[PDB]
């Protein structure tokens, strides 16, 4: 109990979810279908844990930097914690745009106590649903900004497949809301997370030498440097 | 139940401890006083969780690559997981033999799921103490890595006694290593060396180094040394 954060404040924080579906062509990416299932059920799971969720498409480099900044320079003194959430195309290192390509630690480093005194001592959760697209990546969270109560869950598991309407969504994604939904006001978060790892990874039916399942394993990863247990209940 | 690993094996498992203390000339790095310290403190309190621990000392790259090489193509049948703790000098990606340097990715490469069938499904864990300043250092199911600064920074503590964190985890591995699930453990490790720090020196003009220790997390259970 005073082994888990403060969570007696007016309000839980603000919610961020970046929903890029689109991109300039001049990209070389594609239509990320299946991203808008995903931002519906993580505005709908993460505004019934508590959050105030503001959610955003198709933005541009600048857009999704400005953005952050801004919200980096609000009063979060009657908040809880803040929470990000990403959904994109990725790179090492990087997160795309509509319009190009922006280095993530640049994304999360607004936040970090110089810059934000109202969220020192707060957890920051970042969860990212990036992936290569149209053998996993690196640890060394240099491209984090690597700082006490911050916390990475970064994807990479790419959506595979999809007909359409309203779309299957991405696993990680959706494992996390279904978690989030059924456990959010029991688990702590690393408990959450770490379902959700199990859970992505047993969509690849363990090592299944069926020439029906065989593929490109991945699985999410956490990294973190929170201090505390975090509760999202009472 | 299903959300913890399965501790129900003969032994925890292995643990290697590398501890490089002494550096050769060709690498211009300097000697790690209190790493014995830290090592000793490692030794009897991951040997009390239950690990069969056995330390080497001063190796050279090849030596730990084969060392863990090794480890890797061991049985581990009977084994609940694995684990290995390295104190050395890093940079990045890459910490220091006692004669130059080796990237991290290769320490854990012969353990991927594939490379060690009987360690599969079960925890292989890392524990890095690097600290001064190949690549890529992949993303496996069931690793876990606590960092003691991050790839490339710094770690220090008193004359005499080993690294804060060091000292933070055994302390509290040497309490709750029975009780609290990994986790946890090392949560309460980040904030231990986190009250250690934003320290005084007086180069104001000099003084930057901090530190945060950081968990990499890729397991798929809650992990408890117990039952």
């Amino acid at each position: 109990p005073t082994y888990q954060y403060n969570m007696n404040f007016e309000k839980l924080g603000k919610c961020i979810i970046i929903n890029n579906k689109n991109f300039d062509k001049v990209t070389g990416m594609g239509v990320r279908n299946g991203t808008d299932k995903d931002a519906e059920a993580l505005f709908k799971c993460f505004r019934s844990l508590g959050f105030d969720v503001i959610v955003y498409n198709d933005c541009s480099c600048a857009k999704m930097q400005d953005l952050l900044k801004k919200a980096s320079e609000e009063d979060h003194t009657n908040a809880a914690c803040f929470a990000c959430i990403l959904l994109s195309h990725g790179e090492e290192n990087v997160i795309y745009g509509k319009d190009g390509v922006t280095p993530i630690k640049d994304l999360t480093a607004h936040f970090r106590g110089a810059r934000c005194k109202t969220l020192l001592e707060k957890p920051k959760l970042f969860f990212i649903q990036a992936a290569r697209g149209t053998d996993t990546d690196a640890n060394p969270r240099y491209k984090i900004p690597v700082e006490a109560d911050f916390l990475f869950a970064y994807s990479t598991v790419p959506g595979y497949y999809s007909w359409r309407s309203p779309g299957r969504g991405s696993w990680f994604v959706q494992a996390l809301c279904s978690i989030l939904e059924e456990h959010g006001k029991d688990l702590e978060i690393m408990q959450i997370l770490t379902r959700v790892n199990d859970r992505v990874a047993r969509h690849f039916e363990s090592q299944s030498d069926d020439p029906h399942f065989h593929e490109k394993k991945q699985i999410p990863c956490v990294v973190s440097m929170l201090t505390k247990e975090l509760y999202f209940s009472q």
